């Protein structure tokens, strides 16, 4: 399929990250600067995920009703949606225990099944929105790096099976298709870009190479630059210390095994350099980042459909309360900002900072 899902449409902001910036962070942000900065970030597209079953009848419907309706009353160019589904049973496999809803054990695979034929249902009925998806953040890539860990190794068949049905099942034609592919820091090393390449070809080849895959997204609720000068000190000694070379070496690797893949970016919170991590692989709420470049389909790459926004900033990446259930040991680093609440809840601190470290500013 010869064509850039991001060229020629305008990408819609939903109301759901809008609401939470309106009723969960202006009014709480007295400083006018930063009041008009937020204002200003919630009109920024950023991806809205259907992270709970919940939200396919609802949220789903609701943003697509939406941007139909935008769409029809003279929208030029049209609205486009961008939608993360994010709900593998057995969910974020590395973790003592997930967010997750979901479990191969109790029903999961049918449970995940009915999802996807719902979410298809419903995209059916709304063919005359293009939307664009992100499958399955932080799944696959724990194939690669994480199969010593029990869980991930018990739920690789599960994955590798519902990603081809997810792919196969949401192949329509008003539809773009990114696998999650991890990162500069997780598979760009050296030691595991080949295997990764190898894993996301595989399944490109398993599922029948269908139209609407597009490519891999990296950097999704990550903090790496797409390019810098000079490599942040936590990256040493990876040559693919920013999605530029990430990408760069990845894609040869991919098309070499029968997937062209084209790529998208997150840089939600890439806009400070380095960051505030202490250690490449401290992915939670971590300190010293802050809001980066604007989604944009102009990206001056060949390989690079779009650099966007997919994990919404200012939405936690989990709680550091020890006292808590789903407490994971990286959300309470020192360069993890606290006391931070549950995953996918709003963290307004964490948002200030953003704020303030934007780049390009607000
Ligand atoms: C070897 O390199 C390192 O490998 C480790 C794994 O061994 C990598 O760690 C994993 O990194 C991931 C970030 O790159 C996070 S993803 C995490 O969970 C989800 C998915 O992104 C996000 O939470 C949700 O966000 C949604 C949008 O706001 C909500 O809708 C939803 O409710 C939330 O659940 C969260 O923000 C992300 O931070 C893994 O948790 C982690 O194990 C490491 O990156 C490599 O360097
Ligand atoms: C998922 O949501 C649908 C409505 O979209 C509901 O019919 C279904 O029962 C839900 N799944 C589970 C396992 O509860
Ligand atoms: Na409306
Ligand atoms: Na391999």
């Amino acid at each position: 399929y010869a064509g850039n899902p991001f060229e020629g449409v305008q990408l819609w902001a939903n109301n759901y990250y809008r609401s939470e910036v309106h009723t969960l962070a202006i009014p709480q942000i007295t400083d006018p600067a930063l009041r008009a900065a937020a204002s200003a970030v919630a009109e920024v597209p950023s991806f809205q995920w259907l992270d709970r079953n919940v939200t396919v009848d609802t949220l789903l419907v609701q943003t697509l009703s939406e941007i139909r309706e935008a769409n029809q009353a003279g929208a030029n160019p049209q609205y486009a949606a961008q939608i993360v589904v994010y709900d593998l049973p057995d969910r974020d496999c590395a973790a003592a225990a997930s967010n997750g809803e979901w479990a191969i054990a109790n029903n999961g695979v049918n449970n995940y099944k009915a999802y996807i034929n719902r979410i298809r249902e419903i995209l059916i009925s709304f063919s005359d929105v293009r939307t664009i998806l992100v499958i399955e953040p932080d799944s696959l890539a724990n194939m690669v790096t994480n199969m010593n860990v029990p869980k991930c190794s018990g739920a690789a068949s599960t994955y590798r099976e519902l990603t081809i049905y997810a792919l196969k099942q949401l192949d329509l034609p008003h539809v773009a298709m990114y696998m999650d592919a991890g990162h500069a820091g997780w598979l760009g090393w050296p030691a595991n870009i080949q295997p990764a390449a190898e894993l996301f070809a595989k399944i490109y080849e398993d599922a029948g190479k269908p139209r609407a895959v597009r490519g891999l997204a990296t950097n999704v609720a990550n903090y790496n630059a797409w390019s810098v000068s000079s490599p942040p000190p936590y990256t040493s000694p990876n040559p693919n210390y920013d999605e530029k070379h990430y990408i760069e070496a990845f894609r040869p690797l991919l098309e070499a095994r029968g997937f062209p893949a084209q790529f998208i970016v997150d840089q939600g919170r890439s806009g400070k350099q380095p960051t505030g991590q202490k250690e490449w692989g401290h992915w939670c709420n971590a300190i010293g980042t802050g809001f980066g470049m604007r989604p944009t389909a102009n990206t001056g790459h060949q390989y690079v459909d779009a650099f966007v926004w997919v994990k919404p900033g200012g939405e936690c990446d989990g709680t550091s309360d020890t006292t808590a259930a789903r407490y994971a040991y990286h959300c309470g680093l020192e360069d993890a900002l606290k006391p931070a609440p549950e995953a996918g809840q709003w963290f307004n601190e964490y948002f200030i900072q953003l704020l303030r470290n934007a780049n390009p500013p607000f």
